[PDB]
């Protein structure tokens, strides 16, 4: 067409302080990682092959031993996203067999992906118990049979409840499995992959090395969320249980690209090498109260001379996670804009048909731009492309 | 572990004179498009939000218009490889129904892919027909019945048969499948997108546009094969039965990633753009007969002063394409050393240990250098490299 | 302990209005002493002095639902767990019930909607998701045995971040199409809108929720009502009437005390009086009437020894068991003391006569003064002096 002269993938500027934002992309990558990843793609490469042997070899051999180390787990695998990872770990195992999990974990992350239609497509039976807000252990434990399968959790990833409501330590499901001999799956999703409260933030958000520590023997999670990683279904756990998945035709669809098992590598050994603020979405939660604040009034420095707008700096609890920590409030810094002319409506359509666009929170038509999500070199592009729309 | 502190996935000179080699890492790509990869990956973006609605939309949007217009075809989808398409496609149309394939189609391809394996696990009932060598159409329409859901061909791409041999041409399985109001679904595997008369190329290799113009139903093939794109499931043909496809909860596992989506936009836009001397795989496969000795002689220039080293330069017929075009040999030329101190074994299992590492062709202890798979930023390595082992 | 009685009542200063461990909603002295003259003695229980013969208990109630809910009629049985039971077990035993994910609740130990559906003899049919469900899930899962599009309201929690419900409205419409009657469970019993009386919330209603065009709905007496315990159920005459002819409708009767009071109740409410029901008295509170009452605790508390106090703003949830989402400002008392740690002055607190029971947060022992009665203040100091100082 005429639409096809320009890309319609585009960068964006994100001023909605969402760090992990499904729409917008989810974990963006540090420019160490990507640098690799264009190396890698630039020309051919030893992904299928050992130098060693002069033969063919596992492409995911190396990421592998990343995971079994940082992570514990007895082995580890690797998909094209969480969703296949769930996908095949339930084919695998559950295949007209029984998968217990409770009401309250049967979740539709994402337009296309709910947890009891894949489950359905997988060939497993689903078996659901207790309720929605509360499911006890006898919930679990009463719905146990010959037929049963696999004792399966599912980590609210997008929203949480409050109120009255119980839930099972996973301590308990692991003491249920080895009970009856059932094994035990968790679909983590966010791919955390070390304790949170290390790096300042106080969460309860389960992670791979910690919740193989409890003896859950298989978790999954994705590689695009709080791993900061690209898009992947990351498996690990017990060997026999891995060999069966990687075993299964099906993950030959379900198989990781170039790309991404490259910048995936150099993601992990960023983690090994303890370099946590290389990679933007830790970085970008982790950043200090004050931090936010110098960012903010640099903004409001370059606005002020535009002629029509009144611009304040707030204070404002908000949640930072989109995609992995609901529940999370913390304080951040946003700068609210207000202009005489357009509502602020008709300003945030404009913002979004702007190049590059940018994309922000709204509240009772004060248009906000929070700075968790916003790098340095995107002021600079953000008052150019206000001052264009308006002083054209 | 101690290999730990360096990554194993490294560039790797390829002196095969295979273009598409699966144990290098198959296509590589373009730095035009490695570099809208990395300006899409580098922050926030597009990916899963509609601009002009200020909402949520389907990544797979932004690709389709190219492929439709490209193809020809009334729409398109794209899935992470193409063994994932076909599971898909089957498992989409055929769950429970028989599916009609040749015996002589019946391929594996790779280590871990499967069509009776894969079909298999589709869910799925594999109806076989004709014999390995000689198939007629008879065959097919012999077995069609009330729970014959699909009409399927795979095209050989890794070997061939000679001796006596027949095939169903395609216009026919159409006509079949008209008749009987049964659907053809086609596996190019390939995914050439264009003619290949057209570069000078003789060969009667099946490509999207014209598989389509024949009024094939659905056809499907890899991105980082004869497109010269990133891993991908490419699917085109008629809107029902891609609505069909796109609606399957398992298209979500197979949901291709950020990454190659980017990547693949750009490939197509270079398409569009007709600029075909951009994708690699293509350069490559229509280079010059003189460009080669061209690129050839230049290298040797690069190493008459190194000692020991008996230099020549030689036209030989070797296979160019790896994963693709098995029966197809091209002129080409390679430069062969041999060192009296070294045996050229020893000096392979060397080139593959440097760093960057160098496999090469092995023929009658004679070193042989294919120029056909070989960068022009290269050499200069080569030559650097070859002085390191040999002079040191 | 039988030389005592082992129920009292109790000093609520947790601030939460509807409080499950703490009995409910309270009762308007009006309606109590009503409660109290008929159970004196003899009455017209089941009686018709102008006929002079037997009749219905229930009769008393139903015209004033009614009229206040616009329903063609309804039925009173002994709570609102049975309310539900009563509807499935008479509307869907054999067949199917279709319901979202989102809404199979526990509320309390001992009820659960998947449960008690079961007991019914009614078929659960579960769709959508946990977090998120769609009209078509609904809509899918009709067949030659769906009996009844059920909804349960999310009373004792409620849910945040990427959430997805289906409208009533589009519920209605579903089963006008296939023919299906709707049961909306809102638990709450909530009768008429809150937008009137200053609250902005989405809260259903049964007024509201009957003008929709639901079929059916039920509710708690003893909830955002302020009545005492009772099944509330609205709606269609012919389903009403299948309803009160199950013969399990006699094991789940009110009581002549209930009855009475749920009466008086009503007459209330259509004498228009919102102020004289406790539950919503203490919600449309005013913001500085906390305040006004708050420090009036304080100025009783200064001389005693030892007492550190202070008074301080806050958002806290009000409703225990109808609004669970609802965070409105209030008022704390809040106090420390040099000799005794709170967790312990807050278990003696709780020995005392009459008990108090009041929230807790990092050795700050907090009185909410939502949940607080003017005579219970009196009442605080006389039992702080007592302990503190004995
Ligand atoms: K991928
Ligand atoms: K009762």
């Amino acid at each position: 067409m005429k639409s096809l002269m320009k890309p319609n993938i585009k960068r964006v500027i994100n001023a909605t302080g969402v760090v992990i934002n499904t729409n917008l992309g989810r974990a963006p990558l540090s420019k160490d990682v990507i640098n690799f990843i264009s190396e890698i793609a630039n020309g051919y490469s030893n992904l299928e092959y050992n130098l060693e042997e002069g033969k063919r070899g596992s492409r995911i051999a190396h990421i592998e031993k990343y995971l079994n180390e940082l992570t514990g787990a007895e082995s580890s695998f690797v998909v094209n996203n969480n969703a296949g990872a769930v996908f095949l770990v339930l084919n695998t195992l559950a295949e007209g067999k029984e998968v217990i999990i409770s009401r309250g974990e049967l979740v539709e992350i994402g337009g296309s992906f709910r947890i009891p239609d894949i489950m359905k497509k997988s060939g497993a039976i689903l078996r659901e118990v207790g309720t929605t807000n509360k499911t006890k252990v006898s919930d679990y434990e009463g719905a146990i049979n010959q037929n049963t399968a696999l004792l399966m959790k599912v980590h609210k990833s997008n929203f949480y409840m409050e109120g009255f409501v119980e839930e099972v330590k996973l301590e308990d499901l692991v003491k249920l499995g080895h009970k009856y001999g059932i094994p035990t799956y968790y679909d983590a999703g966010s791919g955390l992959l070390i304790n949170l409260k290390e790096f300042g933030i106080s969460v309860d958000e389960p992670n791979f090395r910690d919740c193989i520590s409890l003896g859950i023997d298989l978790v999954s999670g994705s590689g695009d969320k709080l791993l900061g990683g690209p898009q992947a279904g990351i498996i690990v756990g017990k060997k026999n249980l891995i060999e069966k998945i990687k075993k299964n035709p099906i993950a030959r669809a379900l198989r990781i690209d170039k790309l991404t098992l490259s910048g995936l590598e150099m993601t992990l050994k960023l983690y090994f090498e303890k370099r946590y603020e290389d990679i933007p979405v830790i970085r970008m939660l982790t950043q200090d109260e004050k931090a936010l604040r110098q960012k903010a009034k640099r903004l409001e420095k370059l606005l002020k001379d535009i002629p029509g707008l009144k611009i304040s700096v707030i204070k404002d609890k908000a949640k930072p996670g989109g995609g992995s920590l609901p529940e999370l409030e913390l304080p951040t810094y946003c700068v609210a804009i207000r202009h005489d002319r357009l509502s602020s409506q008709e300003l945030s359509r404009r913002l979004r048909l702007a190049e590059p666009p940018i994309v922000c929170r709204i509240r009772e038509d004060q248009l906000l731009f929070d700075m968790r999500t916003v790098f340095h070199e995107d002021l600079k592009t953000i008052k150019k492309t206000l001052q264009e729309l308006l002083s054209i």
